[PDB]
């Protein structure tokens, strides 16, 4: 058995909301016992995450989204936008540019869904955590 | 072996007494899911339609703890007051509580959220609610009958 089995089941069933939540817990889990205990990840622990765990999560999101979801896709959009997180959030449609945020996040995968729309990372706590995930060696090309 | 004498708000209270607001915020996130029912606990997040089913004593318990240990500068009731003052405009509310800002230096969100309670901390800065999942959940919390005047 692997620790990604529940995430996989959610992804197979196209249950992207539950998959997003399981990805939030998985990120904490693969970051160490200290992160699990306090319930969130210090951005300084992301470099200690093994690339095999991060690639497991990313490959699952890629496989079950036709390559339109995952951290790898988000890194490419992020580079394409000069690593400007503000422009990144607009491009993946987590905010606009007045209604900054929608009433409800759209969790479905259809034709209008932009690349990298998922997984969602809580950038209200600070962009540095997202910055360390996208620039992890796991996602070097 | 005794019956459980702990209450569900004890861990949050201990964090606030120790002024550990980052831990308190994270614990407040779990409590909202917990006080929302077994279904919300199971899936790990709250449907905004379940907020009306939250008992007002639980929400006021959480709010009063945040008020008591922040000199009235933190809590849902305080955020409600700011929210009404701004005609329920969430964008203007997010700017006032400093969850976002509006030459290669512009940061909509900071590198790191500031969890401290000092002189520069704005009213209602905490607790933090993930509005990226949608503004509707925070709206049902801030307008729950628990915080009616």
């Amino acid at each position: 058995a692997t620790i990604f089995d529940v995430l996989e089941n959610h992804l197979v069933n196209q249950n992207f909301r539950q998959a997003d939540e399981e990805t939030r817990r998985l990120l904490i889990q693969i970051s160490g016992e200290a992160a699990v205990k306090r319930g969130y990840v210090f951005f300084s622990e992301v470099k200690t995450i093994s690339p095999e765990d991060l690639q497991a999560i990313d490959n699952l999101w890629i496989k079950h989204s036709d390559g339109r979801f995952g951290y790898s896709v988000q890194r490419k959009i992020w580079l394409k936008v000069k690593k400007d997180f503000t422009r990144f959030f607009v491009k993946v449609e987590w905010m606009k540019l007045y209604r900054a945020f929608p009433d409800e996040f759209k969790w479905e995968l259809n034709d209008e869904t932009p690349l990298g729309h998922l997984p969602l990372t809580n950038a209200l706590r600070g962009t540095q955590l997202l910055k360390c995930v996208l620039s992890h060696p796991a996602f070097a090309t």
